[PDB]
């Protein structure tokens, strides 16, 4: 399960890389609500997540298990599909990314 983690590391490395930047990049680092105008994000939000986080975590060594790191990469996605309408470009590009992420997720050695 050293050998899951590196399929996850993985799937990680190939969703922050060129080919996917197209829709992944709303998701590279936290959402900066205040930035953004969205003062209401961390009242809506209680566990923001975002790839640079998941990346963290994965290289201190705080994922133990493939589903520890899942469950992370699926709260980012529900908390865009949580704060924004079902129709907005993000969660367009939401859906992309997560569809990537689930087909690979998927083949994940046993
Ligand atoms: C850096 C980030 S993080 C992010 C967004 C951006 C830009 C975008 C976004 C990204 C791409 C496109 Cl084409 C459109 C919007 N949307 C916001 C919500 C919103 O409504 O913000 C605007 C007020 C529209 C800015 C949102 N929700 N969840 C996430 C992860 N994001
Ligand atoms: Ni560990
Ligand atoms: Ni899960």
């Amino acid at each position: 399960l050293s050998e899951q983690l590196k399929h996850c590391n993985g799937i990680l490395k190939e969703l922050l890389s060129k080919k996917h930047a197209a829709y992944a990049w709303p998701f590279y680092k936290p959402v900066d609500a205040s930035a953004l105008g969205l003062h209401d994000y961390h009242d809506i939000i209680k566990h923001p997540m975002d790839l640079s986080t998941v990346k963290r975590k994965m290289e201190n060594r705080d994922y133990r298990d493939a589903q520890e790191f899942a469950a992370d990469v699926r709260l980012m996605f529900s908390n865009c599909y949580k704060y924004n309408p079902p129709d907005h470009d993000v969660v367009a590009m939401a859906r992309k990314l997560q569809d990537v992420f689930e087909f690979r997720y998927a083949k994940m050695p046993d």
